[PDB]
């Protein structure tokens, strides 16, 4: 049918009624074919680096060229600050990819495929037009199905820029049909010997009643550096304080201590993350410069091998039949192909439970950061980067919503675990079957 008839269709009405009895698992919703996306959530990890030049820029900034590299502030006080500005620009650049990609390729936000345990998604940005960049690799793996958790790493060996992180969400519907989404997890970016800890923001999906969903960010995101510098990004927009669609305000401070006083901000960046934003230094409101304009530089999609060469666990290969059925809009075929894959997985899980076997994660392992960790679990090293950055930010190390600070209600939750997925580069180095 035409999108104009989605909202009043029997299919959408039945979907909205299934929401009324939402059991907590989005996979139990009767989402009609027209609102389904043929893309699995394991693919979303690629949204962290669709602007290769911005991802790598911090590695090119040094003591001898930092002022010359900093266009937004040729008077930047230090290379560390120049790099924080670059990392902030990169983070902002990821937002359009993360939260707007489906609206552009599918017509609206849609329900993504719920990955199966063990699903993989790999590719690379060859950066052919820039030999100084080198190849940047993406490894994404579904480390959990119940609940869904995607772990990932994006790395550029040539310039020593590596990123790793994981993501999980907890979603619920309000009485007005707003889908509230709390993200869990975090991402760490290492630029040579300098590190940055990034926390994703909470968000909500609106437009469900009218059958034209879209993401609206809220809350805050943090970027804590090993240099002490901290960037606090606040999201607002329509229906909220600002009233401006996809708006944000980011402030950079000398340290988390100073972030308690907005007047201490070294820079203030404001605008729309899906559009243009300006930057003001200190408090010189008078003078401002363009910080980032999302419309000027198109996202660069990574290179993925042809389907004919993909391994059975690779996302697109595994979901091929379902993706095809979704593109056709065939109600019965979608149910048939999806059930086929998910039932095979059920059988696998039942065999594992009864046979005393556990699925072994491929390139990531779950580290227990608890004071009293599971006896067989891997534990963090003394010089663990997350521990040091979380300490600097006064961030909770528990499995609380992303960005939860020590002392917050979510951190004082009784018997909350502290398990975090970590990339194990050695496992990729000794990978003997998967290739790029
Ligand atoms: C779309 C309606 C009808 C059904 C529900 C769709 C929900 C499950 C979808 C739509 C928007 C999706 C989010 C879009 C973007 C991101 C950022 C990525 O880094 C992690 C996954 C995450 C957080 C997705 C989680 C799943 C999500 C919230
Ligand atoms: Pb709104
Ligand atoms: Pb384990």
């Amino acid at each position: 049918m035409d999108p104009s008839q989605y909202a009043s269709s029997s299919s959408w009405t039945s979907f909205l009624k299934s929401i009324a009895s939402f059991n907590g698992d989005l996979s139990s919703l009767s989402a009609p074919p027209f609102i389904l996306s043929p893309i699995s959530l394991t693919e979303f990890s690629q949204y962290w680096a669709e602007h290769p030049e911005l991802f790598l820029e911090p590695s090119f900034i040094n003591d001898d060229n930092y002022k010359e590299h900093c266009l937004i502030d040729p008077e930047v006080e230090s290379p560390e600050l120049a790099r924080m500005l670059a990392v902030t620009k990169w983070f902002i650049s990821t937002l359009k990819s993360q939260y707007c990609s489906r609206n552009e390729s599918l017509g609206s936000e849609k329900k993504p495929l719920n990955p199966f345990l063990g699903e993989l998604f790999v590719g690379k940005w060859e950066n052919k037009e820039h030999p100084e960049f080198g190849e940047t690799v993406l490894l994404s793996e579904q480390v959990s199905h119940h609940p869904p958790v995607t772990a990932f790493s994006i790395f550029n060996d040539k310039n020593k820029v590596k990123l790793q992180g994981y993501n999980q969400i907890k979603a619920s519907f309000t009485k007005s049909l707003m889908l509230t989404v709390k993200q869990f997890g975090h991402t760490m970016l290492d630029i040579k010997d300098e590190s940055y800890l990034v926390t994703p923001p909470p968000l909500h999906i609106e437009g469900i009643l009218v059958a034209s969903p879209f993401v609206e960010l809220e809350g805050k995101s943090y970027i804590q550096s090993s240099t002490g510098l901290l960037c606090v990004i606040e999201f607002s927009g329509r229906g909220y304080f600002s009233g401006k669609k996809n708006s944000f305000k980011a402030r950079i401070y000398k340290d988390s201590k100073d972030s308690k006083d907005k007047e201490k901000a070294l820079y203030t960046i404001s605008g729309q993350w899906s559009g243009s934003s300006k930057i003001i230094k200190a408090n010189k409101k008078e003078e401002s410069r363009l910080f980032y304009d999302a419309a000027r530089i198109p996202a660069e999609h990574l290179n993925v091998k042809p389907l004919e060469e993909q391994h059975p666990l690779e996302s697109r290969k595994a979901w091929y039949d379902v993706a095809g059925a979704i593109k056709l809009g065939d109600f019965n075929l979608i149910a048939k192909t999806k059930t086929e894959l998910e039932e095979t997985q059920r059988e696998l899980r039942k065999e594992e439970e009864a046979k005393g076997i556990s699925w072994q994660r491929r390139w990531f392992k779950d580290f227990d950061y608890s004071v009293t960790p599971e006896e067989g679990a891997l534990v963090p090293e003394k010089d663990d980067t997350f521990l040091k950055l979380a300490s600097a930010l006064n961030l909770s190390t528990k499995n609380a919503p992303s960005g939860t600070l020590v002392g917050d209600k979510e951190d004082r939750k009784e018997d909350l675990s502290s398990i975090h997925w970590r990339f194990q580069r050695e496992l990729w180095d000794e990978e003997k079957e998967i290739v790029l």
